[PDB]
């Protein structure tokens, strides 16, 4: 689909399982409204968030919710979550991966954006 | 100071300087309250950010405005800015730093939290 | 395969592709000996390095020629290459990824280790 | 000094202390060659490993003994050593700091180079 996500961890060395993830965007009042949400696979990733119906220009904000993997795996993080914010822009067919690496105190996002 | 933010480029290979960073700390009615902020150095630090009696307990975040700092350098990047949300604790005099390294498609974030 | 590496790119947010990927075991007599290698994929990874017969327990070099890739792509990069060293160990039967994020000056590497 | 290590740990959020670090430069033969060394202090830095007057250009690694450190703090960790390889170029005056941020299956690093 237009928007994957994929989550790993970096302290067990494989993908984060049923990891919560949440899209917004922003609204035309400068609020984020929910726009898709799912939880990750055992491969850590997550498919199938929204169509290219959907999917229009805009701010996005994926927020991760690292807080709860971490805990049902038991560890008590540093972050409340991790959240990437970016610009989804019309120049060409565009599909977008958001991948973020999780540690305990840190985290890594980086964006993989492709032209079909 | 209790709270410290430094912010390195990974395509200069150079401390990431006078970027803005605005920490928000979340208030009793669950919204974002502005706390501190500032410009990084040209070592690429924030010091100075708050003192001891003012950085109590709390759900913070910090936005770093990665957007600006990579259109002065002539990049036009991925993300808006980089935030990072955690919980400060007092189990403990503490001290925080955050620390975040900047690519224009991704960035890595971690915290250093010490005992004085 | 029982050993796979992906490569991606966080200056251009794409995947690396056509990178050089070198493997390298470490021999009774201490010296690294040719083990493996291939380039990476339009999907950035490089599959069929090796089989489940030829790869046994070892300590192995995973060497990615970032230098060629950074210039290919009209960069002059910091690193000669990104270099991971590891053991593979049987304590069950095992799958290994190997993951690189690379910028000029910067790169992860992560493993993603798991049991089929 | 010219060289200037640092070591963070993502893992309990802290600087890496009394890690050993080795530099080497390839020699004229192309082997590498000891050039310095020593252990991370209690901030993760490494101060004083070379002078201006011994640091020449040429092709240098630096090692990071990585695994010692996850079993000193109880961890038996992926990676061997996390190590770096760069050119250093006379093309101005410069002083090089190589950090790096570790878990115990991934590790970042980044390379701040400097103009006194
Ligand atoms: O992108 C993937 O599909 C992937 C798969 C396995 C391991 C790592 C992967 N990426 C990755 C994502 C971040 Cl944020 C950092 C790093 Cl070192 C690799
Ligand atoms: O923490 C420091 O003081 C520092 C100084 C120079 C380079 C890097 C530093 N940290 C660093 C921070 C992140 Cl987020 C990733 C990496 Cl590889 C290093």
């Amino acid at each position: 689909c237009p928007l994957m996500v994929k989550v790993l961890d970096a302290v067990r060395g494989s993908p984060a399982i049923n990891v919560a993830v949440h899209v917004f965007r922003k609204a035309a009042d400068d609020t984020w409204e929910p726009f898709a949400s799912g939880k990750t696979s055992e491969s850590g990733e997550l498919h199938g968030l929204t169509t290219e119906e959907e999917f229009v220009e805009g701010i996005y904000k994926v927020e991760i919710d690292t807080k709860s993997y971490w805990k049902a795996l038991g560890i008590s993080p540093f972050h409340e979550h991790a959240e990437v914010v970016f610009t989804a822009n019309d120049s060409g067919p565009r599909r977008y991966t958001i991948a973020a690496l999780l540690s305990p105190y840190s985290y890594s996002t980086t964006a993989v954006v492709t032209n079909p």
